[PDB]
C-alpha cells in the first residue's frame, strides 16, 4: 500500500538524478549505490544531514521515462560506472548508498501536470543532474509510479 511510502516521504528532500545511460541505473539497482559529480555530492552530503529522508529519483537521458527512485542510506564514501565523453573515474569516486523503494518505470507523459517551483516552475521531468525538486512537486511525482511489490519498506522505515 502507500502508507508506508507516504511515511518515508514525509519531510523528505527530492533530488533529480539524470544518467546518461541506462547501464548506471541498472548498476545502481543492482549493487544499491550511486556516485555523482562533485558539486552534487556536496549537496547531497549536506542533504543527508538536514531531512529525515533524502530521494533520488533517476531519469536516463533521452529515454523519456523515470526509472524508479531511492533514498540514500549514507553520505558519501572513497564500481564499474559507464563514463561519457568527458567524465573521469574519479570525479565519481565518492559512492552513496541507497535503498531502493520503487524500481519501476514512469514516463514523462504521466507528470506532466507537475511544476518543480525550484526550477522555475517547468515540468518536474526537466531539470540539470541534482536539481532540487520541491517538496510537494516530489512528494507527487513519487507517488504516481507504479507500486513495486517487491520492496518491503520496512526495513527502509527501521534506518530513519
Amino acid at each position: 500500500g502507500t502508507s508506508k511510502l507516504k511515511y518515508v516521504l514525509q519531510d523528505a528532500r527530492f533530488f533529480l538524478i539524470k544518467s546518461n545511460n541506462h547501464e548506471n541505473v541498472s548498476l545502481a539497482k543492482a549493487k544499491g549505490v550511486w556516485s555523482t559529480l562533485p558539486v552534487n555530492e556536496k549537496k547531497l552530503n549536506l542533504a543527508f544531514r538536514s531531512a529525515r529522508s533524502v530521494i533520488l529519483i533517476f531519469s536516463v537521458r533521452e529515454s523519456g521515462k523515470f526509472q524508479g527512485f531511492a533514498r540514500l542510506s549514507s553520505e558519501s564514501h572513497h564500481i564499474h560506472w559507464v563514463l561519457p565523453a568527458g567524465m573521469s573515474a574519479k570525479m565519481l569516486g565518492g559512492v552513496f548508498k541507497i535503498d531502493w523503494i520503487c524500481r519501476r518505470e514512469l514516463p514523462f507523459t504521466k507528470s506532466a501536470h507537475l511544476t518543480n517551483p525550484w526550477n522555475e516552475h517547468k515540468p518536474v521531468k526537466i531539470g540539470r543532474d541534482g536539481q532540487e525538486i520541491e517538496l510537494e512537486c516530489g512528494t507527487q511525482l513519487c507517488l504516481l509510479f507504479p507500486p513495486d511489490e517487491s520492496i518491503d519498506l520496512y526495513q527502509v522505515i527501521h534506518k530513519m
